[PDB]
């Protein structure tokens, strides 16, 4: 096999009246076309099962708090439609014990099924077709295909982990890099009205746009779900990219709903520290304009900083004079070496 | 002997004109009417000179730091003329090998030097004669004699070892508790006239100017010096009095000289931070005024402090945004839910 691990896994069936999932002991497999889940009682194998590719509907989706065992450690649903039975959630997760469990290499066996259902997916790509706000007529529709790979460079030569498209002839073009993102219908140069991505990316020298087809609805899913993964900042230009999937517009009207939750629960002194310091108010006298003492300011800022909201840039100290430091003082004056 | 102190002493002569000592080794007896060392080698008694009480010219002198045998130890220095050979400089200290000698007895053994000299000296007391800028004229002269005793009542209420004029049928007169020091010398003293001390004092109430006469021009100084010695402090109003006694007043004069060039030597900057801060200049705000960074003045005050010039008063530290924290301010206007 592709890949394997041991593991918990619990099935779902993820229907109303959701009741508690059953955590069973496994080794996971990645196989070409399929997951297969060995079970184990003790060392020994009880049975199987095998979910196809053929079936996935969507993964990397959202647990739910009542749904998690151990909530420290990281939870990984995958979501498949089987024929005769219905739809069903499988989620992937790891127990604590280091003689069993392998947080790492968990934390591969998920990415390698990203890789398998991504590579070698179809695409077709047309690169640079405005440079300056004027169209390229040197610009054509390529075809090709996708590779999951690490894309080193951004404009920032920051490496992060992201999709590029392999063209024939030419190395690979690292799509999603540095972005804007709308969504366009496009007259095929060979002729299809097809409903294609357009890409404000920030291309080889130069912000640019081009424009990219990916045929397979399901694989468009496979590439959003993993760009957010192991990109989060990129939530933002895709969200807007996003309405063509519904498992997504809930999901993300979800997050929202919580965030905004979260927000009102904050701290409203605290809340109201992040505003002004990212406005620009020194630090020195912000306590002067929110109507609080310096002692009480600076042991809000220690609340904060454990929190991890904010950071030390530098230590400054109110001292003053010893009675040494007075002596030297007095003396001076006392031997005309200083006016006053 | 009243007491004695193995010691190591070492003697400079007026006659000699290099500058050494050489510290020979003996014990040194005090008497009634002298010090008498006989010097010792091998432990054993190869010497010996006998310093007449007449003719002690000064003692408790400034040691120049060329004659000093140990540093750490206390010197001592004792100064004589005899009419036959000259001025000599007899110098007392230890080398504290703590089977030889100890510190606790030489402290001791100076300062009984001291009562020796003092105690029972004639003196004559003219109590309270001005109250208020106001003569009172039940002010007698008393006489009576000298006593080294610690004087408890000053307006710190502290302890402090003086010198007292006991009067027959009266406590004790604690002359020189609380004080400042004319010389007036015009006062006719129940016949002719003589001169005498003006000490403005505290006494019992009020400011109050008493006039005190003592007879041994040789006792006034050694009053003086053990005032100074031992009330260190005191050294400021007697310098009306550094009149009348050169060996003082100079003393004085090289006191101040060297104070003057150690001011000077002391850092420019350090020396303006101590006056602007004892001026009342903000310590956050002092780098501004002194142009300065604010790196470079923490780290000055840093440099105090260690020299017990300065001290932390409050510790406020300059904080900013983590990227944790950006990310909370974001969503905040991002959902609009702070005006900016």
């Amino acid at each position: 096999p592709i890949f394997e691990a041991r593991v918990k896994v619990g099935i779902s069936s993820s229907w109303v009246t959701s009741r508690k999932v059953s955590w069973r002991d496994a080794i996971a497999q990645i196989e070409s076309d399929r997951i297969v889940v060995k079970y184990l009682k003790m060392g020994e194998v009880v049975g199987e099962d095998s979910f196809p590719f053929s079936a996935l509907i969507d993964l990397g989706v959202r647990i739910p708090d009542e749904l998690k065992l151990n909530p420290e450690k990281d939870h990984f649903g995958i979501k498949f439609y089987i024929p005769g039975r219905g739809e069903l959630l499988v989620i992937f997760t790891i127990e604590e014990n280091l003689l069993i469990y392998d947080e790492k290499k968990f934390s591969e066996f998920v990415h390698k099924v990203f890789e398998v259902l991504i590579n070698g997916k179809t695409v077709m790509l047309q690169l640079a077709r405005i440079i300056g706000g004027a169209v390229n007529m040197e610009s054509k529709w390529e075809e090709g295909w996708l590779r999951v790979i690490k894309v080193k460079s951004a404009r920032t030569q920051k490496t992060e982990r992201s999709i590029v498209v392999i063209i024939k002839d030419k190395r690979p073009v690292s799509i999603f890099s540095d972005l804007e993102d709308i969504e366009i219908e496009e007259v095929d140069m060979n002729g299809k009205r097809v409903r294609a991505w357009k890409i404000r990316h920030f291309h080889i020298d130069q912000s640019v746009t081009s424009y990219l087809y990916i045929p397979d609805k399901q694989t468009q899913l496979y590439v959003l779900r993993y760009l957010l993964k192991y990109n989060p900042a990129i939530m933002e230009f895709i969200m807007k990219v996003s309405d063509d999937f519904p498992t997504l517009k809930s999901e993300f009207q979800e997050i929202m709903e919580k965030e905004i939750k979260e927000l009102e629960a904050l701290d409203e002194m605290e809340k109201q520290i992040l505003v002004a310091l990212y406005s620009g108010i020194n630090p020195l006298e912000l306590h002067q304009f929110l109507g609080v003492s310096e002692k009480e300011i600076e042991e809000i800022y220690d609340r904060m900083i454990d929190k991890g909201l904010l950071k030390i840039v530098m230590i400054r100290k109110i001292v003053d004079l010893t009675n040494e430091g007075r002596k030297i003082v007095n003396k001076l004056l006392k031997y005309g070496l200083v006016s006053m």
